């Protein structure tokens, strides 16, 4: 029921919105590697890992059919975050950060949809 291409072009914007965040987006970028950051209990704690880099390979190539799939990813990754770091930790303002700005951003896109 959604073209692929509107979708794309909907959805888009709100993920550039969260790479725009400068430093709150750095940590996210890319996937976790625990062994370059020292964290080696990480993936017995996030079971699902989920960052910038892998949802917008999945909005560029057309694995999400539906918004609620796109926002489900975006919130794995808040969640993740949110599990894994201490509330007083940069990672976990940092997200807290990013969560702002993809709520303000997504609910009229939603809006717009569907
Ligand atoms: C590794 C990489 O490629 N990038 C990178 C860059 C920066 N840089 C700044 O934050 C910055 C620089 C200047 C101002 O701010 C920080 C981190 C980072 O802390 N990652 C994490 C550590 C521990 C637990 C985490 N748990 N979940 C997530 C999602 C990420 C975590 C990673």
């Amino acid at each position: 029921i959604f073209k692929p291409e509107e979708l794309r072009q909907a959805l888009m914007p709100t993920l550039e919105a969260l790479y725009r965040q400068d430093p709150e987006s750095l940590p996210f970028r890319q996937p976790v590697d625990p062994q370059l950051l020292g964290i080696p209990d990480y993936f017995d704690i996030v079971k699902n890992p989920m960052d910038l880099s892998t949802i917008k390979r999945k909005l560029d190539t057309g694995q999400y059919q539906e918004p609620w799939q796109y926002v489900d990813d975006v919130w794995l990754m808040f969640n993740n975050a949110w599990l894994y770091n201490r509330k007083t930790s940069r990672v976990y303002k940092f997200c807290s950060k990013l969560a702002e700005v993809f709520e303000q951003e997504i609910d009229p896109v939603m809006q717009s949809l569907g």
